[PDB]
């Protein structure tokens, strides 16, 4: 049978068909998952995109900077997935980072509270999320989040870069929470992924230099990766999110798993 | 509909129903997989272990540091899979160091001579292995080899953690070579698992002292692991095996996938 | 004859005489340095405390959280040091983060806005203060702040881990545009201290269980620690703060030197 | 005075005036240090190259390869400094990797015998040398070695990555056995050096694909490196080794520092 057969799967941030989550959600019900969609903002606009998805799947409003959203999330959940019934996986593909903190302005030029709505977004939120939904998960459960690896600085990337290496952090303490319940919390560090707004930076929309410099970070990942990067396809990425919501990694947590055709293992 | 359904696969490294190469060549023929097996010496003796395996598979005599055994490998298992056929997944599950290098034995004390041949049969012997076998290899395929990550030093482990520092750095170039077949090649960093050595030195092989340390080592292991550590179950690490050697983990190579409970991400 | 003979130090962070930047300022004094000290809410005490010193040095009022000291900050250092002086040298030794957010208050139970205070100060303010400076630091020049290696979860730090973690991650960006201005940038991650905050018997915002664990931490660390760990010693920290000050580590930027006594490269 | 006033250290790898060793030698004299040199196989050249020092230094022979040699070392040493004193500095710049195991030829067809001479040179030698004069070293004192940081695979450098990933594991357990003597064990982690091998590497010794490829890391090493890095330049490395050697970095063992521009900091 399917991979995820029989497992309810709960997939936040699905924005456009071009977001990782999009791609999770897509993978993880061809493999039998059942799953409870969260979505931020535009509503009908998410639900116009999920309905694109291979099954019909509830969707629940959760802005992860809303106390009341996060209060209500494990009883709307249960409400959703019936009585009775636990969640064996938690995707968390939220990111954001104001213009201020990454792109073309300057390190030193982006303010703090820009930078803090970032971090509690990006980072954050991944504790607060695994605070609400691990009362309602089952033992054998699995938290993944998404990752881009900080561990070298790089051009453009600024206080995301900043955020992820929180987010990193945030994960080994979740997975001692985690732990008390049998369930994994990890994350898979991804190559770049020509999502809507990385589509429209190599366009120019922030200009040609950084246009050039997505340009020339891709080229790098793909030469530096022994299997190669395409990041025109999120498919290699979501089948690693699966693999981590399986029973196929049970000793695995508070990790990162590299999802970069070997990239970060290489130097040139 | 098995994880590893179709696949053919060479698991090298049984030698009691200990061995940590029983418990994946188990595990992946639960999961659809077409093996063959590799022995070192006994074959006789190893036949009558791999003989308690749910299938039957052709027993193949490889010592690592024979020439004439590698240059005839992949003549050997093409033989015994059938012209026209190639393997899908290639398993190293292949460590030796002599009593001089790892135990009760002081570090400096350790002959050079004694370490070459663990560090032959340790690290050198995956690139070996991945020489012989990449041309008889299928694109997606994928080779995987045991660690136990070497990062900080420990008692009694001694040369052999110098041994995984070498066989991390080999399986990053064995990397670059098998993505040219786009076969991928990675390590599982597993726990402390109860295997022939490790029940001797427990059992008081090297004294007191040296069983007290690993007990001691064990005990720290599950203590750290947010999802615990049980050194008697291969099982955990089994899975990982199949995880990498399946088609879920695509976008991963010349990495280490640690399955140790997440005792590494944690300090104390 | 000093290892800092001629240079020109600016020294953040220290309340009482058991501050690491006391001791840093003691030690670069001792070797020729010429201070300038900033201190924060309590400056009278901060006066006080700074009179102990081997030389005067003056002292300016300096939290990093207020916009107007930031922008004023190198037209006070200037005023200082003389017009036409520049400084050779920063010392970021300024850290806090909620009870909240550090102790034995549940990892999931820290709220956002104490989190964000604390990442504010200790991370973020390492990027504001170099902002700051840099235009008046000479080529040459070094930046230094204060790390805990936060590459592992562990007991009771918690989000002050989390902080660490986006610290190290400004430093390597920090270190980007210091380059500019032939100046370096470097974090000393240091072993355990008994400074104000972890303070057992007289002061301390440690107390009870949190207390218990941060004495298995330093028995652990000492144990590790392949020379040893003495938490109630500053000096070795504060002369490895003085050999990143001086011209004697040259080639090294966007780094952490780990002042641990070795306990991160030791597993048990 | 100098940074290593009064200090006896012993400096090996002396063979040409473009040594990493000869600069060593250079700067630490400069800084007040006595040292002992150890040549190998071409002493009546090494003398000659010694000659140029600023100050005169005992040469004494010694093949790491050479159980005897290693045996009467420290008694040679011994004699040289004078009955009653100690050496408070060793320096290995000792590497050696045959042409099979780095450079043009492919990784997979470099014989086990001449990988193993490159280990046993420029890894296992680190715990001989350490060995043989830690009973003849002072507490306080400082064991240094030479890396090339070898955390991510590279073409060309192949086997010689390998023996670094050895050698940074041997360092971890040479600094427990040294810190039982209160002497620190460190390695060093240059950016590439145009040494006369490189310099023949460059100009095409080995072909012009080899010096294109040569080239092109060292272009990339001083693009990321935000403070640059020039080749042509072993200082930088030399004060490094030094600053190691003295009593500035008191609390830092079984490490690793990088004189590399800050290069390994930085993705692109
Ligand atoms: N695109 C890449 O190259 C790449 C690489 C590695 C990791 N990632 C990470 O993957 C994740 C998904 O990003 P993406 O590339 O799919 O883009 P995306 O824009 O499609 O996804 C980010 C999501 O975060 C949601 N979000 C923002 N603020 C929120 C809030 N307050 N509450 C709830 N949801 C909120 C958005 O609605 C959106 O759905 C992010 O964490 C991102 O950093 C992206
Ligand atoms: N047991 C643990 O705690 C642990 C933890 C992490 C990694 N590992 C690694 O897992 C692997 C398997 O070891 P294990 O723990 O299952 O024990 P094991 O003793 O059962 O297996 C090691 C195998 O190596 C084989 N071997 C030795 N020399 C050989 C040679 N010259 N040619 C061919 N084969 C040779 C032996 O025949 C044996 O089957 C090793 O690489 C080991 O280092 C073990
Ligand atoms: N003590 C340890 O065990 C240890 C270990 C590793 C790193 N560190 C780090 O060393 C640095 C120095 O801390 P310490 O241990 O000497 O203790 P400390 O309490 O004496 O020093 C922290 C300093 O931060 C200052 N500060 C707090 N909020 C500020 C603000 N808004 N603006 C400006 N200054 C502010 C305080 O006034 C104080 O001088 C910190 O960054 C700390 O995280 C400490
Ligand atoms: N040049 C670089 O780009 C670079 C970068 C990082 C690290 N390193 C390392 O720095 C160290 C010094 O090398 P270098 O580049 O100055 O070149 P080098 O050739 O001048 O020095 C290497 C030394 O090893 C000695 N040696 C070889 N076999 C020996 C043996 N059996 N016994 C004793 N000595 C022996 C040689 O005589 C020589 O003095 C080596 O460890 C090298 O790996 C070099
Ligand atoms: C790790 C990662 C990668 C992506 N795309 N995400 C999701 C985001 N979350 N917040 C973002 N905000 C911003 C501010 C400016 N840009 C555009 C831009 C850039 F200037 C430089 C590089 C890439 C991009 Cl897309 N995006 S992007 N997370
Ligand atoms: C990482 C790992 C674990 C296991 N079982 N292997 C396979 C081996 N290959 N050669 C070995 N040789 C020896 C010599 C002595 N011992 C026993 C011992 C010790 F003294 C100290 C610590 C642990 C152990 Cl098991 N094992 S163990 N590799
Ligand atoms: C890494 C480090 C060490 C120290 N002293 N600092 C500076 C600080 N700045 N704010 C702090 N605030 C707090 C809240 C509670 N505590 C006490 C406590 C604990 F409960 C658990 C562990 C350690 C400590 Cl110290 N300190 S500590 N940074
Ligand atoms: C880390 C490091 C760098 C250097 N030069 N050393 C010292 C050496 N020890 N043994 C060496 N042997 C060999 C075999 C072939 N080459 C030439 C060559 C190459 F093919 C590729 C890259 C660089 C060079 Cl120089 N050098 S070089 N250690």
């Amino acid at each position: 049978a399917g991979l995820l057969d029989g497992k309810r799967i709960l997939v936040s941030g699905i924005i456009t068909d071009s977001s990782i989550a999009f791609h999770i959600a897509r993978v993880a019900q061809e493999q039998g998952a059942q799953l409870v969609l969260t979505g931020f903002d535009r509503l009908r606009l998410i639900q116009r995109i999920t309905d694109r998805l291979p099954a019909k799947a509830p969707l629940l409003e959760l802005d992860v900077q809303n106390e009341e959203h996060l209060a209500s999330l494990a009883g709307r959940v249960t409400e959703a997935i019936g009585a009775g019934n636990k969640l064996d996986g938690v995707v968390h593909s939220i990111g954001f980072m104001p213009q201020t903190g990454m792109g073309i302005n300057p390190f030193f030029d982006a303010p703090y509270a820009d930078v803090s709505k970032g971090i509690h977004i990006s980072a954050y939120s991944y504790a607060s999320m695994a605070k609400a939904l691990l009362p309602i998960m089952n033992p054998g459960g699995s938290i993944v989040g998404m990752d881009f690896d900080p561990s070298r600085a790089m051009p453009a990337y600024n206080w995301m870069t900043v955020a992820k290496s929180a987010l990193e952090s945030v994960n080994r303490f979740v997975a001692r929470e985690a732990g008390k319940y049998g369930v994994r919390s990890n994350l898979v560090a991804a190559g770049p992924i020509r999502t809507l707004a990385m589509s429209a930076i190599v366009g120019g929309a922030l200009g040609e230099e950084a246009g050039a410099q997505i340009q020339l970070l891709e080229e790098g990942w793909d030469q530096r990766a022994p299997i190669g990067w395409n990041m025109k396809d999120a498919t290699p990425v979501a089948k690693t999110v699966c693999a981590l919501l399986s029973d196929w990694l049970p000793a695995t947590t508070g990790d990162i798993i590299y999802a970069d055709g070997g990239a970060h293992t290489q130097l040139l």
